[PDB]
C-alpha cells in the first residue's frame, strides 16, 4: 500500500537490535507483498543466519544465499542464477555494501515480479539496509 | 527518473559530514524534481542554518520554517500553512525525529505538487533523513 513504506520506516527508527530489524522487515514485507520472508545477517566471520528456514518456506540453498551477500547481487526468480526458483534473494544493500539478505517467497509469484511491484520492493531492502548499516556502524561506534 | 532513489542512496552512503549530505541531497532534488532546493540543519541550539537563501530561490519564512522543524510537520504549498507560497518547507524525518529541513522550489509548482511526485519527493527526504540520522548519531558516538 501507499503508505507501508512510511509505516514500515517508523518501526524501523525504533529497532534497537538486528532481531528487532529483521523481524519488522518481515512483518511489512510479509503483509505489503503477499510474501512469507526471512531477513539473513552476516555473523562474525561473514557467514548468514539463520541457516534454518521458518515453517511455510520452501528452503532455498544456502551457498546461492551465501553468493549473494558476498557478491552484493540478486539471485532467484528475475535473474540468471536459480532462475526458475518460486522465490527471490536480495542483498539488503546501502551504497555498495551488502548488509544482510532478505528471502521473499510470494504465495502469486506473477504478481511479486510484476515490475512496479520489484521497484518498491527494491526501495523496502533500502530503508531495511540503512537501518542495518545504522545499528551496525553505532554497536561498532561504542563496541 | 526510476534510477534516481537508488543513485541518491549511493551518493549518500558515502557522504562524510552534514554538508556532504546537503549537497547530495540538492543536486539530485533539483535534477529529479526540477527545483531549486536548500538543506537547513539545526545548530547546537537547534536553530536552522544557514539563514540565508541562495541566489536563485525566492526568500522563504526563517520562523515558519523554524516551526515546521519543531513541529516535524511541512508548511508551504500543499499544506493550510502558507499554503500561497511558491515553494515547500519538507522536515527531513526518520520515525517521529526530524534532523533537518528541505525547502523546494520547483520551476513549475503545478508540476511539483502533481501526487505521484509528491510521494516520490517524500521516498527522497526520508532517505536524506536516515543519511543525516546516521552521521548525528555516529558522532554523538565518538565525541
Amino acid at each position: 500500500g501507499a503508505m507501508d513504506l512510511y509505516e514500515m520506516s517508523k518501526a524501523l527508527a525504533v529497532g534497537r537490535s538486528p532481531q528487532d530489524i529483521a523481524a519488522t522487515s518481515e512483518q511489512f514485507i510479509a503483509s505489503t507483498f503477499h510474501a512469507r520472508s526471512q531477513v539473513l545477517l552476516p555473523d562474525d566471520n561473514g557467514k548468514l543466519q539463520p541457516l534454518t528456514h521458518p515453517q511455510g518456506m520452501t528452503p532455498w540453498d544456502d551457498a546461492i544465499a551465501q553468493w549473494s551477500f558476498d557478491k552484493g547481487l540478486p539471485a532467484g526468480a528475475g535473474t540468471d542464477t536459480l532462475p526458475g526458483v518460486p522465490y527471490q534473494i536480495l542483498p539488503l544493500k546501502s551504497g555498495e555494501k551488502t548488509y544482510g539478505l532478505v528471502v521473499v517467497e510470494p504465495g502469486n509469484l506473477r504478481q511479486l515480479m510484476i515490475p512496479e511491484q520489484q521497484r518498491l520492493l527494491e526501495t523496502f531492502t533500502l530503508l531495511v539496509a540503512n537501518a542495518l548499516e545504522r545499528l551496525t556502524k553505532l554497536a561498532a561506534a561504542l563496541e
